[PDB]
């Protein structure tokens, strides 16, 4: 029961797809917001750049699906509707990823009011609730930013582009921009913190120009590494390094972020740590005290098991092209 497709070119690649998506217009592979006329809801229709050009584009364009059509959850975007104008594996050299239009993203919102403090608890939970299930299924974000935090006027948050990571800068966790000691999943709990304090005070936390200068504005805040944590720096350009650097004391977070419910300032705490061993994981931040109005235990599930094996695999283009035409066509809709 193939659609009839239409063709248009949108400044300045060929977009092919179904009448059924109408009215397409460009908002960013690359992206435009479109109206569903079957379900009568604006959608955004990604269509991958050059899908099967190269083996890194093949397996990157295999994960994706992949991860959107496991992931299902309601922090975390999923998959409407995914096609190609192809009628076979053999003409098969597009394809185009369908998700619900929402209404701004955490950028947009930070810049355009001031949000209380019952506002920031339901975002963060939200994103904390989305990361315990994907953290769940052994996948991390990787690059948790402002960007890629959706919301619709209800405050009703999703998880956009995780798993494919494999002003970032101003989020990203030390332990990975720096590549100073072992990681783990809570790199995205780094990320969690940074979002929180920009959405309580309004202001990025730690805006670096580059790394340097980011290691710099981190420091000033949680204080140089000392001996303890320098006994887990695997690194030794990284140990030389961070010797050779001006020590800066620990700052009390109480006297950075005034005014702030003092909760969300202990959760920061608890987030905002140079060793990774003792950061706080996605579970456990659910059961902290700034989110006692939203936490429920009975509420907080976690992901189905994931089948990842395909990532260790060397295939060829034309191998992990057949692999995603299956998925493709094994695709069925959410009810
Ligand atoms: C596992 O990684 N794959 C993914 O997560 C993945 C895969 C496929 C797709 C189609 C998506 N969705 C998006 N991709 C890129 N940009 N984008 C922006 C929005 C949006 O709603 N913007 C609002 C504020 C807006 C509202 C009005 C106008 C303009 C923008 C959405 C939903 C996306 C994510
Ligand atoms: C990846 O491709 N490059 C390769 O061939 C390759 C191969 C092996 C290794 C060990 C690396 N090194 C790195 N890989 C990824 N991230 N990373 C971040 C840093 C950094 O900021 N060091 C700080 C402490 C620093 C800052 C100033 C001076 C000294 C150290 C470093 C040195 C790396 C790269």
């Amino acid at each position: 029961e193939r659609p009839t497709f239409y063709r248009q070119e949108l400044n300045k690649t060929i977009w092919e797809v179904p009448e059924r998506y109408q009215n397409l217009s460009p908002v960013g592979g690359s992206v435009c917001a479109a109206f569903d006329t079957k379900t009568g809801l604006r959608v955004a229709v990604k269509k991958l750049s050059r899908p099967f050009q190269s083996i890194i584009h093949a397996k990157r364009t295999y994960r994706e699906l992949r991860l959107l059509k496991h992931m299902k959850h309601e922090n975390v975007i999923g998959l409407l509707d995914v096609f190609t104008p192809a009628r076979s594996l053999e003409e098969f050299n597009d394809v185009y990823l369908v998700t619900h239009l929402m209404g701004a993203d955490l950028n947009n919102i930070v810049k355009c009011q001031k949000l209380t403090d019952d506002h920031v608890q339901f975002l963060i939970y939200q994103i904390l609730r989305g990361l315990k299930y994907i953290h769940s299924a052994d996948i991390i974000h990787r690059d948790l930013k402002p960007s890629n935090l959706a919301v619709n006027e209800d405050c009703e948050l999703k998880i956009l582009d995780f798993g494919l990571a494999r002003a970032t800068r101003w989020y990203r966790a030390p332990e990975i921009m720096l590549n100073w000691m072992h990681y783990n999943q809570t790199v995205d709990i780094w990320s969690v913190g940074c979002i929180m304090a920009e959405l309580l005070t309004g202001r990025t936390l730690f805006p670096g120009t580059d790394h340097i200068d980011q290691l710099k504005l981190i420091l000033r805040l949680v204080g140089t590494p000392g001996a303890e944590l320098l006994k887990k720096i695997s690194s030794e350009s990284a140990r030389n390094y961070i010797q050779s650097l001006t020590q800066m004391p620990k700052m009390n977070f109480a006297n950075v972020f005034i005014g702030a419910n003092p909760l969300a300032v202990d959760l920061l705490e608890k987030m905002l740590v140079l060793d990774s061993d003792k950061r706080i994981t996605a579970a456990q931040a659910l059961a902290h005290a700034y989110f006692a109005q939203y936490h429920d235990p009975d509420d907080e599930p976690v992901a189905d098991p994931y089948d990842q094996s395909f990532e260790s695999r060397d295939l060829l283009i034309d191998e992990w092209k057949s692999l995603t035409y299956d998925e493709v066509i094994s695709f069925v809709p959410p009810p």
